C-alpha cells in the first residue's frame, strides 16, 4: 500500500501469536514494543530521545508479520509509550519513503 | 525521490538561510529542531518522546526547504537528539510510505 502521513501510519502486526497495533517509524533504528514475552536469549540496552531514555531487552531473530508481510529481525521490549516498527524491519518488507 | 531505509534517512534542509542535516521521521508528529534562532513570537508546546513529555518552543509559518522542496509551516525548537522532519512537513511535501 501507499500510506499517507496526514495521520500516524499505524499497522496491525502479529508477533508471539498476538495481534498488536504499531507505528511505522523511519526515525527508529530498531523496533520497540511494549512489555511482552519473547523466546530466546536477550541482552539489555538503553534507548532514548526527547524526554529521556528507557531500558529495554533486545531479542534477535524474532519473527513478525507486518501488514501480511513476514519478516525476521531484532525486537526491543520495554516500557515504551507506543509500539514502534523501526528501519530494521521496515527494510525487510520493502518499505520506502517517497515524494 | 525514493529513499530506502537501510541507513538513517538523513537529508539536507535549509532554514534561516543555513543548511542543516535532518532526519525524516514518520514516528514524529511534528518537526523539532536543535536550538537555533527563529523570527517572530513562539508558543509553548508539549511533545512526548520515549522517555516522557517535554516542553519546546513552537514557531508558526516558518519557511523551510527539505531536499530542495520548499515549505512553510510549524517548527519546534528544543533539546532533540537530532534535527527531525516529522509528519506535518512530510505531509506538506507529499511524502508517503510505500511497500
Ligand atoms: N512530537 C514529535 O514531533 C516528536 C515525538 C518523539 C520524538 S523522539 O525524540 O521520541 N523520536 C525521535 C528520535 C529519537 C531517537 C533517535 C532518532 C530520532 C521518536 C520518534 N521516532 C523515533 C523515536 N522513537 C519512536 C517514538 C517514540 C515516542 C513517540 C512516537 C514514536 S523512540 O522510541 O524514541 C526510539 C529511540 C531510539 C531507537 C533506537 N535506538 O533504535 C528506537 C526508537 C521527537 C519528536
Ligand atoms: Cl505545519
Amino acid at each position: 500500500p501507499q500510506i499517507t502521513l496526514w495521520q500516524r501510519p499505524l499497522v496491525t502486526i502479529k508477533i508471539g501469536g498476538q495481534l498488536k497495533e504499531a507505528l511505522l517509524d523511519t526515525g527508529a533504528d530498531d523496533t520497540v514494543l511494549e512489555e511482552m514475552s519473547l523466546p530466546g536469549r536477550w541482552k539489555p540496552k538503553m534507548i532514548g530521545g526527547v524526554g529521556g531514555f528507557i531500558k529495554v531487552r533486545q531479542y534477535d531473530q524474532i519473527l513478525i508479520e507486518i501488514c501480511g508481510h513476514k519478516a525476521i529481525g531484532t525486537v526491543l521490549v520495554g516500557p515504551t509509550p507506543v509500539n514502534i516498527i523501526g528501519r530494521n524491519l521496515l527494510t525487510q518488507i520493502g518499505c520506502t519513503l517517497n515524494f
